[PDB]
């Protein structure tokens, strides 16, 4: 009876991001999971970063300083609601899945700004303690990842370079930096391509894929 | 006369990075320049994309594509205000310099949704001219990045990786992707352990290098 957390980053319901999002979800209740999510276009979730995510009065409000101040909000308990809420679903979940749409090369700004306002220290990571010794070491992420370009067009010969040197800063810089064991991306490439059986047929291996992902080797990182 | 945009994304007045535009916005009015600002906190600017990007009717509301939607809007001239008034300042200026604090491994969330929602197709780039042919190719770009890790945290031995790696998304993901001969980083390591003297002096070697930026090489990209 394993617990899993789906964050996605998309705006609209027909997209083929929440077609994903609505697979994978069916695919882990079918298989026993608990499954919690985070729509953070229809929550409407606030990514800006501000001393607004600090509840009642600062130690420092004339020279505000997010670092010292959202860490010792953690630990005191003087984070903002919305904040708090989301810890808690990362606190309670064994896998956390990130859906969304490949943007500049990356996440999109309401995902960023999810790692930003959520990831806080103490909480999702510590000075003394990250990777290896992170504090989610025993959790597991996945990306899942749609993109415009092509498989080829994200290769050492393509014009834009390796797909895992681009997801490097996402895998190893905020993931694994935080103690997850780091999942294989699940990369759906030329989405504007794609007709609709195949789409079907992604939908339908993704589901499959999560029918046994808790038992998948990670990801190494030196 | 030339014109530069500094585009900053700190919440705080008295931050360090606010200090950094000021001096970059003071050395190049010395110097001759045109300094317009973007401000991005100070403008509570949205980072978030979707379609009341675009004012107006859509072609597709009941199934809502923000690339095909938002160039189409760029072109015929329905993009909401606050956009089209940022593509304005990037169509005036020459150099673009982006002021911000490295936050997990890249671009503040308000900086990558000002990318998401300001560099629209046709405007910033097109299928057909990317890169080298972008349509930003007679302007230059530069990164002015604080950080509160060290310059060794960020190199191959160090536990964070190379810098150049981690830099790469935003260099050639989107400045040059765009365009922009992109200027080597400007990287002002360890904020924290760094005394006034040194901050100052920092402040002055950014301004001493802004004298002659123009003349600078560009960084390569194969
Ligand atoms: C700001 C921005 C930056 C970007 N940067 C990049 C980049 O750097 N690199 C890159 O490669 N790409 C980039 N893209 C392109 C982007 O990654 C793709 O547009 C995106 O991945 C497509 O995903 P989607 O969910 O929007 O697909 P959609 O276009 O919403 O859907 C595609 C098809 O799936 C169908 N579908 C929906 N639901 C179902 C279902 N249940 N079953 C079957 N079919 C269904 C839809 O009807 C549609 O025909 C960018 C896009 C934007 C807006
Ligand atoms: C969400 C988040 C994610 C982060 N991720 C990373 C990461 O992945 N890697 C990493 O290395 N770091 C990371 N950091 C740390 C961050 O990069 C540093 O905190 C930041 O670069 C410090 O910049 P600042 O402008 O806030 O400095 P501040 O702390 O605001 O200023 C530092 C000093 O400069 C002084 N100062 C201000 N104005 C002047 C002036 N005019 N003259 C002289 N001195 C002045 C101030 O008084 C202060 O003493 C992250 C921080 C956050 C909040
Ligand atoms: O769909 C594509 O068509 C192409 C045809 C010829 C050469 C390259 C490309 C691409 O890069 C991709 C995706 C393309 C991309 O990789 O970068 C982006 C940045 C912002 C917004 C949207 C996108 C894309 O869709
Ligand atoms: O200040 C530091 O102290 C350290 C001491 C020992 C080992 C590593 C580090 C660091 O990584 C940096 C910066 C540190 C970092 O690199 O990642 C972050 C992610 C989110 C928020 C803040 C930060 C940081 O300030």
């Amino acid at each position: 009876g394993r617990r899993a957390l789906i964050v996605l980053a998309h705006s609209e319901r027909t997209s083929f991001n929440y077609a994903m999002k609505e697979a994978a979800a069916a695919a882990l209740k079918k298989k026993g999971w608990e499954v919690v999510e985070s729509d953070l276009y229809a929550m409407n979730f606030n990514p800006i970063i501000s001393r607004k995510d600090i509840t009642g009065k600062l130690k420092d409000p004339a020279n505000f300083q997010y670092p010292a101040e959202s860490v010792l909000a953690y630990k005191e308990g003087h984070l903002s609601p919305d904040i708090v809420a989301e810890q808690k679903k990362l606190e309670a979940a064994d896998l956390v899945i990130f859906q969304f749409p490949l943007q500049w090369f990356g996440v999109p700004a309401i995902l960023k700004g999810w790692f930003e306002r959520v990831f806080i220290g103490e909480f999702a990571y510590t000075y003394a303690a990250m990777y290896d010794k992170g504090p989610f070491r025993s959790k597991k992420a996945v990306l899942s990842i749609t993109t415009g370009g092509s498989g080829s067009m994200y290769s050492l010969q393509g014009i834009h370079g390796d797909m895992n040197v681009i997801l490097w800063p996402i895998q190893s810089g905020i993931l694994h930096f935080c103690g997850f064991q780091v999942l294989e991306s699940q990369l759906t490439y030329s989405i504007g391509h794609t007709p609709a059986d195949a789409r079907i047929q992604i939908l339908e291996g993704w589901k499959k894929r999560l029918e046994n992902i808790w038992d998948e080797t990670p990801l190494y990182f030196a």
